[PDB]
């Protein structure tokens, strides 16, 4: 089997995609974030605090006939941005791009962080990072991809995120018409639950490449790219009065400011981030300073290729039993 859905920027910043999902029967239809950084399929539900809801579509169990109570599951999960949501267990049938999966764990919310709250078009997320991160307890549950992967004609999902336009996730096939030359293959350690891989240098606008082995996680859940502050110093020193912020959070530039390209190794490979993908945009509404989307990841504990990263690329998430990342431009 295979599967194949459109994934669309949830505002003129990209600062998420999102996904149709169909879950339960009849269906409901649910736009989820996909996020190949975390593990749990949730979703704004019928049992959402009703003050946590503005705006989302939400999932009603007891209007699906084949939804069943998980009984005595729990979940509860933090993300790295400090937002959280947490809830009870439903298996159903879920459906993404024409793909299948019968008896998936839904967790459905019971409560939700403000930013949740806040983002009316995200409805929920649906987890493509390895099952070993799944929240549930206390019986771990499996990612849509996991229940999926023996039934896929290939055990790959892709990854195309477009820059300001839709894109796609393809499940069981790698589409060879949605890039360009070869795509390279990087070894990937599953050690902490992430697909996590080591780049193997960067360079800035037209400058020389640095050979340097970056660890870091293809993280399709995550806005921006985030990598040590060695690295972005080096980035934001080629942009006139761009500086680090305390009290906005991280980089800013001048508006007016021409950003550079930035370019990371795979291999001996080279994927290049155009500038205008490194804009951000004002920091509030009408200011002429704007935000980087090349951050430093020193205060992560994790280095983060995020969608900025991942978006100038075609990025196979090759889930054979020695899982491996593949990155071709586009
Ligand atoms: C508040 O919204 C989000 C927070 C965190 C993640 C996961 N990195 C996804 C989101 O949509």
């Amino acid at each position: 089997s295979t599967g194949s859905a459109t994934t669309t920027p949830i505002d003129s910043l990209d600062d998420a995609y999102i996904t149709p999902v169909q879950i339960g029967t009849p269906a409901q239809t649910l736009n989820l974030d996909f996020d190949t950084g975390s593990s749990d399929l949730w979703v704004f539900s019928s049992e959402t605090t009703a003050s946590e809801v503005d705006g989302q579509t939400i999932y009603t169990p007891s209007k699906s006939t084949t939804a069943k109570l998980l009984s005595g599951a729990t979940w509860s999960i933090s993300y790295g941005d400090g937002s959280s949501s947490s809830g009870d267990v439903y298996t159903d049938t879920v459906s993404v791009g024409g793909l299948t999966v019968t008896g998936q764990a839904v967790e459905s919310a019971k409560k939700v962080s403000s930013s949740f709250t806040e983002d009316s078009t995200i409805d929920g997320l649906l987890g493509l990072a390895f099952s070993t991160l799944n929240t549930v307890s206390p019986t771990q549950q499996k990612t849509f991809f996991d229940n999926a992967k023996a039934s896929l004609d290939s055990p790959v999902f892709t990854a195309d995120l477009g820059y300001h336009a839709p894109g796609t996730y393809n499940f069981g096939f790698i589409d060879t018409t949605a890039y360009t030359g070869s795509i390279t293959y990087t070894a990937v350690s599953t050690k902490q639950g992430f697909w996590e891989w080591t780049s193997t240098g960067y360079a800035v606008g037209s400058g020389t490449f640095k050979s340097t082995s970056i660890d870091g996680i293809a993280d399709t859940g995550t806005t921006l790219l985030y990598l040590p502050a060695t690295v972005v110093s080096a980035y934001w020193a080629q942009v006139s009065g761009a500086k680090s912020s305390s009290s906005v959070g991280g980089y800013v530039f001048p508006c007016s400011a021409t950003l550079p390209s930035f370019t990371f190794g795979v291999g001996s490979a080279r994927i290049v981030i155009p500038g205008d993908y490194i804009d951000f945009g004002p920091i509030s509404t009408g200011s002429s300073s704007c935000f980087g989307g090349i951050q430093s990841s020193a205060g992560i504990g994790i280095n983060i290729f995020g969608d900025v990263a991942l978006k100038a690329a075609f990025v196979v998430f090759n889930g054979a039993t020695t899982p491996t990342l593949g990155f071709a431009s586009k």
